């Protein structure tokens, strides 16, 4: 029975940015059309230049954020070009049936498939490849995961009948990676994903990542690729982790409104210091910036954040508020008449 | 001062099934009588036939689910037959005082003990052995843990004054296991729990399980022992983990109503993709099946799920709903006029 | 523009105790003055006498609990005596701007600094050192972390308009430690923090602690330093973990009211068995003791609790309530007419 709704083609953009969308809408349900192209390729994952045999949707880790509204249909064309070596598929945690779509989307290199799923559940959700068996974790931790956001048609709210609107949105995909080392402790390089598999599975089995990165590599979202904001802006930070827990924290800020389980039918928690993304999920936090300067956005296992790659920066423009915080006395020599024992 | 209430003897059944019970009841408080018999025995824990020196309540991992109502008394006869080698006891996280009952239930082989605890707290709760000191984790990770459910007398509700009723209930006990390996990486076998202890403690200390299983072994709840359901049924899935965190996910479904901390005085969260069972607790999720087919129920560390044992299946009978999901175009060769870069 | 409020100097006390404070107050906002003195020193961390090159605020792990009210200003003098070897600073997760204060408080040995932050966010919050880069995790896991509590001016409430008042408060700071071992597996000793660093970083990178302790050492809060309470007392247990997740559980009790994300703008959950402190946060639980005796307070990874150091005790005075729990029959030989198969 043909589905007779308007169609809208969406052009995806690379994370941490997000394709243009409306928050609140008075449009009715549409068939929202997306295309994802699998790309297997070697990628650089850390500041020392370590390479990795990655597998991606659309060439990025994470895959791009898709945004629709409650009641829309999502029609995804998944493409597996013949330059790839592996079969792939896609599982939407937002979707109902057939293992999230994985049981309807298995494609060999040289094939494509078209899946439609109804967006009946609001929130942010993981999507990931899941070919079967041990290939499921391997494809996911090789980079084959992203997220989809299903907004209420009226946009976000605080769970107490007040509208919430973001000025800016960023998507932070966190990736646990498992890179083999040689006898001397150096990371090993491989010429194909298949050649990396056996050694990689051994590292995976011990459940300790070698790297934990945002946007696919250590330092991806620092330096010149820091995330911009301004004092007074309400920023939505979507965070996903398809395989392993995370504990996001905005250093020098808070989560004003946090859906740590990621589902907008639940009221957000207020005023959090650190929240928790359970592996296999996406969550989201709103924050209104109150101070200018550099903020570091981390997982608050600080070892992961500082030493395995999992730090992003915000650079926030505006005027400093000395009522909220001030340096009363700059560093000075301890007074000779001090005690301090 | 004798307690003058009606007595009801309950016959426990092996997980993942649950003894017969009422959800809502107009019966008053009763003394609900249960018996648990400790059994130390070698068990098979994975598809390659690895054996393990297990210690169990009632011969199963997990121990059986006990179900009572708020205000009932629970009178447990704990039996430690003289064929066992170790002292054992029982700690109910549902109970108040004496380390959950552990300080009143320590029995040598050849002894039994009778503990009564009042079910003053609603929810699902862990029970476990806890003899003292380093024996506490060892007995728990050797299999000596289960769960108890204390239902409100009016049954479950959504926290907004609407009754919730399940058509079916399953109990998923997740077990982290720590099996020693020899110099070549093969799992070691032992002739007794005591002989396994020193080598097992060394693996335990590094906090990385070798196996993470549902119902005591990899593949326990797949193949012919898949969990049955039908389209339209509301299924309650109780999940426990006595020692280590888990992140349950129903692949192709959701948690319609989830008590991830497991306590029915709190309203459930709605529409979750993945939830979180903190180690040392039980949680519960309701889901109404909307699509037929195979569903995989996992912890969403996919390495744990696919490679360490932690996958169950549901086989759901009914009619496919093409409005919720459909394969618009089956796999086909990428059109020659396609781009895809 | 000078801030013209009354000033109040607070004398901090060593954990697990808490400086005197009011729960509800009709005082207006004050500038609450605190001093923290960094101390680098070797400390004993386990029952076998293992030593560790620690770095602390005020000589303790955790640093002391600071207590203020919503709307107060907190003026902290941070002192780094010239006997220390390292630069230090302080990041308050309760504060807004400048990386929580870290970007305004970096002091060399022989210096001090004065930071003021407005207590605009209610809850319990971590504070920690964060000098920069890989020094951030190293200083934190060397002991440089504590917590601050920002109470509502009306004190705590249940989120349903009922006041909650504690009779007693304890602060449990949990510390993950990473102690190097030699080729034979023995813990290594060092003459300075700098000399320990390279070997310690290698252990940190594998993300598995060697020790997980409360109040700075295994057994700190057992034996003669057990935590006292009485039947009928409502006890607030503040728990922090600056780097790694924890799952607190009171063995033989419950969490009557739990803010596991730690922020008093959110209603607490009721009747929990086990709760979850996400690494980089503090949470809090109220419990009214109903039974006398020993209680063990653990992280419910029981391996961590029994074998890596993470057990505290409460010793509770009062009268046993046989209605809540009783030993119906003491241990006895299994009756000859028993079956039990
Ligand atoms: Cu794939
Ligand atoms: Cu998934
Ligand atoms: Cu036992
Ligand atoms: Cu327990
Ligand atoms: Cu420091
Ligand atoms: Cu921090």
């Amino acid at each position: 029975d043909d589905l007779k709704l308007p169609r809208q083609r969406v052009d995806l953009v690379a994370p941490p940015f997000v394709h243009v969308h409306e928050q609140a809408t008075k449009q009715g349900p549409k068939i929202m059309e997306f295309k994802l192209v699998v790309q297997e390729k070697k990628m650089v994952i850390d500041e020392k230049g370590t390479t990795f045999q990655a597998m991606t949707f659309n060439g990025s880790m994470p895959g791009p954020l898709m945004v629709v509204h409650e009641g829309d249909y999502v029609e995804v064309t998944l493409v597996n070009p013949a330059t790839n070596t592996m079969p792939h598929n896609i599982d939407f945690h937002s979707a109902t049936g057939a293992l999230g779509g994985g049981a309807l989307t298995l494609i060999n290199p040289g094939e494509q498939v078209v899946l439609r799923w109804k967006a009946t559940r609001t929130g942010v959700f993981v999507y990931h490849c899941a070919p079967g068996g041990p290939m499921i974790p391997w494809h996911v931790v090789s980079g084959m995961n992203g997220a989809v956001m299903v907004l209420p048609r009226d946009g976000l709210n605080d769970g107490h009948g007040h509208s919430l609107r973001y000025d800016r949105i960023y998507y932070i995909g966190e990736q646990d990676l498992y890179v083999p080392r040689d006898e001397k402790g150096n990371f090993k390089s491989y010429d194909s994903p298949g050649e990396a598999y056996s050694d990689t599975e051994e590292v995976m089995r011990k459940l300790t990542p070698t790297h934990v990165v945002f946007n696919g590599k250590a330092g991806a979202l620092t330096g010149k690729n820091a995330l911009n904001a301004n004092v007074g802006e309400n920023v939505l930070i979507v965070h996903s982790q398809a395989n392993r827990d995370s504990r996001p924290h905005l250093i020098g800020g808070h989560g004003d409104y946090v859906w740590e389980t990621g589902k907008f039918s639940n009221a957000p928690e207020t005023g959090l210091e650190t929240w928790f993304i359970r592996g296999g999920s996406a969550g989201a936090a709103l924050y209104k910036f109150l101070q200018p300067g550099i903020y570091a956005y981390v997982t608050h296992n600080l070892i992961e954040a500082a030493n395995l790659g999992a730090t992003a920066h915000f650079k926030v423009e505006g005027k400093w508020n000395d009522d909220l915080m001030t340096q009363v006395k700059a560093p000075a020599d301890i007074p000779t008449g001090s005690t301090n024992e």
